[PDB]
């Protein structure tokens, strides 16, 4: 695709290797998922643990994620403004977004 850090066809290893190398909390990419087409992986390391939420597309063009149990299923215009969102400390989420490993 056009986001840098998308990495389509990237394996569970693969994406684990890139993610928590470097050691640090809340490195993030995008991958496909590998058994349902059309479905997007957010992939994020905290405390030296990869931890995934996937992304389901509408479709209608917009964007779908549940980060826990008992939070709502959240919709969003584009994946930019998904990321946005998850970039902000304490949203949900198990670690915020910080650094984008791009492609």
């Amino acid at each position: 695709m056009d986001l840098p850090y998308y990495h389509g066809r990237l394996t569970k290893q693969d994406c684990e290797t890139l993610l928590l190398k470097e050691g640090v909390d809340g490195n993030f990419l995008l991958r496909d998922s590998e058994s349902i087409p059309g479905v997007l992986c957010l992939c994020v390391s905290f405390k030296n643990i990869v931890y995934t939420y996937r992304i389901f597309r509408e479709k209608h063009g917009y964007y779908r994620i549940q980060t826990a149990e008992g939070s709502p299923k959240q919709v969003f215009p584009s994946l930019k403004e998904l990321i946005s969102k998850f970039e902000k400390p304490n949203q949900g989420m198990v670690v915020h977004l910080l650094k984008p490993i791009k492609r």
